[PDB]
DNA sequence: AATTTCACACCTAGGTGTGAAATT
DNA sequence: AATTTCACACCTAGGTGTGAAATT
């Protein structure tokens, strides 16, 4: 039983092949792609509650250098992110289960303001994790799931941009931009 | 303990005043004014979900004559609508308790379209009621909410322009006739 | 020098009353 | 006649990368 699948697997590939970058701003800003993942064998019955939080890919603080992602410096322990509850929770096994689980509300800020926006440092690597926690009941369950091709530099400014050609043609938001290229 | 308070009170005593009509759609509409209600006095740590539903205020099929609406043919059984459930359930009673409870994605339609909308027939009159219950609870747990000031007929067109100007004054998203007014 | 901020043009998304036209 | 439908301009609401400017 339990499975936890990732959605969108083909995109996000080829993301994590050019080393993928994740615009945090000081207002907060959703993610591209969309993490959307698929679980399975929950107690259709039982109430459970999603959280995610971004764990530090390794200890080192990343450079741009001559179009290259490259860590420099002391390399420093880095704390994983607080945690943000998915919207949806609490609820049953079955909701959990009949439709993708898309966490497309989230921000990433890369300030302290307490607006249930998720802290990050940027030029440093992060790995999303998901957690379905059992709720009610007096035995605790808790499980985690990590998705490496899920993984980013959190930036405030694209560097490469065979990235960003790659949020501007696949992110809605950013067709006026797609748009332009498709007819200059 | 427990009291369920109806938000932006006076502006849905104006539009009782009036006699408010809701537009309902092939598609389904928006309600508006935008049903919002306080609630208090639930176990912060109990699970509830809160339902919405639309009774009929009579048995009557109503028209707009000469400028005001009136009863009339013969009656009929108006059977309860569908249930819409509050987007936020299953939750916490802190969860409900901690801001106003909004029901402002519910849509009204005049068609059996099965997406969650509620179907409504027009020129019946209806009182929107809501239902706190809770999670595991008996079923005494389960009480009811209903406010005369909520009271619409639902149309597929305003009748009476009063309504019509009070909808524009007041939705944002009809500002374009608004502003249309001001200048 | 390197990285963050910011006003802005441009989209996506989707809620409104209009009023003519279509339907009952 | 009485009521419903429908394309349309015009809003609200808010997500994007741009590139100059400000900060470190």
């Amino acid at each position: 039983e339990l499975k936890v699948s990732l959605e969108e697997r083909d995109l996000w590939t080829r993301f994590k092949e050019l080393t993928n970058e994740m615009i945090v701003t000081k207002n907060g800003r959703r993610m591209f792609p969309v993490l959307k993942v698929s679980m399975s064998g929950l107690d259709p019955n039982a109430m459970y509650t999603v959280l995610l939080d971004f764990v530090a890919a390794d200890n080192h603080r990343w450079k741009y250098v001559n179009g290259e992602w490259v860590p420099g410096g002391k390399p420093e322990p880095q704390a994983p992110s607080c945690v943000y509850i998915h919207p949806d929770s609490p609820n049953f096994g079955a909701h959990w289960m009949k439709d993708p689980v898309s966490f497309s509300k989230v921000k990433l800020t890369n300030k302290m303001n307490g607006g249930g926006q998720i802290m990050l440092n940027s030029l440093h690597k992060y790995e999303p994790r998901i957690h379905i926690v059992r709720v009610g009941g007096t035995q605790r369950m808790i499980t985690s799931h990590s998705f490496p091709e899920t993984q980013f530099i959190a930036v405030t400014a694209y560097q490469n941009e065979e990235i960003t050609a790659l949020k501007i043609k696949h992110n809605p938001f950013a067709k006026a931009f797609l748009d332009a290229k498709e007819r200059n």
